[PDB]
């Protein structure tokens, strides 16, 4: 039984989006496992456990609440049993609360990416008027801000997210939201994450950040539940040039927390519409160590 | 390079206060050592340094900021020094931004017993009037629960609390107090931690709850700062007896958070006022370490 320390999204030491990874959590109480999750304190920590009926079955807890999958928990959890399984390239099936997810292994030169396929893309009616102006005025910018031509709006493949596409010239790290005026948003539209983000110019490449201070995270560092669906936004409004019936986006998240990171979004088209996304990003293990203490 | 994982004020896994503690820390700079701090995301963590002017130096850092000097952190730390060196009954100095302290090392049972002596006692004028009545509302509280003809004011041993004696009648772990009319008070009176504390009938014997929303802790499982000044508090004030040398309280806190700890509370007495304040208590490692990557 070990617990491992590890920063998804990113390969630098002290960036990405932390996670624990804890193993093998058989036998570990619901209560236990709740414990260990408030003693280490990441947003999450991932219980890595046996299945019969899958390869793996991971359970996802936040210091004080169980949670469904988990992206960034999720590439931490498979990273660190590639590494200790010595996988190579693999398709995996792992189960957890929100059911079964597809994820790939790929290894390069002894180090490794983890992909995640994310549930079906869905939009909500673009919200408008008062609603619209209370979002932009809540990150203290104008109309003019906001890409022309695009809508502020829900965006989902699994934990919905409000899209709200910048201007390059926006300075997006100066950004320091209303979080009490966000907060209020949230109720009424019910969703529990706002994502301002801006495409570098000339490249298939993004710059976001997600503030969900409703839930008590002011900030996330770096988020595949808001990254995948901007991918699958961005080929639903045709903004990005894509050859092939694929879309590649970089997402870049994190910089002004100091914690960058990467997120690769791939979503496969059908017909001009987003049919399938999935996530990648690799890891890096800051160190793991055995229980000193009987659990 | 390694890492230790350490709940200080208690031998029960989960419970007490959280520190890391690095060591050796001496090829670090400060910037390393503030991302390790941030990192690992307890309260403090302590790294431990040669010292040129005693037994060994110690720094500690917040998530955000270096601070002078820790009670917990401190305990953690001499805590796995001793662990790791194989000490015995041992009497060192320690150097740190507060100054040099006292500690003191026990070993009773294969297991360690970590004693620091703190700062000088001091007595601020009593809170009266429209302040008290805040403290006390904000508490939720009113004037009849607080232990008759004693003062409300701001106490110390190094970092100063605000002493708030309640009658051992109020139920200590159903407080739940206005975070923003504390935030606010704290800045009227230029303290940012309170103390609500009551004796145990007909015993040395104490609970607290440290509350110190000002600073981003919404409440701190076990403060040395806190029952240190309160140790002296008592004598200073006359509400316990003693044999007129040496008053020993044993302090409990962290109950109404599920990470009970204890602090042991030595004051020894000149001209029936507190001379000196020394705090003591026990660890237990969860797990430690070494760094998988190169820092």
């Amino acid at each position: 039984p070990q617990v491992y320390h590890v920063d998804a999204f990113t390969s630098q030491p002290f960036r990405g989006n932390s996670a624990g990874v804890v193993f093998p959590a058989d036998n570990l109480s619901e209560a236990q496992m709740q414990l260990i999750a408030r003693e280490l304190g990441h947003s999450e920590t991932a219980f890595l456990l046996h299945s019969d009926d899958s390869d793996v079955r991971i359970r996802y807890f936040t210091p004080t609440v169980e949670v469904p999958i988990c992206g960034h928990a999720t590439v931490a959890a498979h990273y660190v049993r590639a590494k200790v399984l010595g996988l190579g390239n693999c398709t995996i099936w792992q189960t957890s609360l929100a059911g079964k997810h597809r994820v790939t292994i790929e290894k390069h030169n002894d180090d490794y990416r983890i992909s995640l396929e994310q549930g079906t893309p869905g939009f909500e009616p673009p919200l408008e008027g008062e609603t619209r102006a209370a979002i932009i005025n809540a990150l203290h910018l104008t109309e003019d801000d906001i890409l022309p031509g695009l809508p502020i709006q829900v965006a989902t493949t699994g934990h919905s997210k409000v899209m709200i596409p910048l201007k390059p010239e926006v300075d997006i790290d100066a950004l320091s939201p209303d979080l009490n005026a966000l907060t209020a948003i949230s109720k009424k539209i019910g969703c529990n994450g706002f994502f301002p983000f801006q495409i570098r110019p000339g490249k298939n490449e993004t710059d976001g950040r997600m503030f969900s201070p409703a839930i008590g995270i002011v900030e996330d560092p770096v988020t595949g539940n808001a990254n995948g669906p901007m991918g699958a936004w961005l080929v639903h409004h045709n903004v990005l040039p894509h050859d092939g019936n694929v879309l590649r986006v970089k997402g870049h998240q994190g910089r002004a927390l100091g914690r960058d990171g990467m997120i690769e979004v791939t979503v496969t088209i059908r017909d001009n519409q987003p049919e399938k996304v999935t996530i990648s990003g690799t890891a890096v293990i800051l160190f793991h160590a055995e229980w000193a203490i009987e659990l």
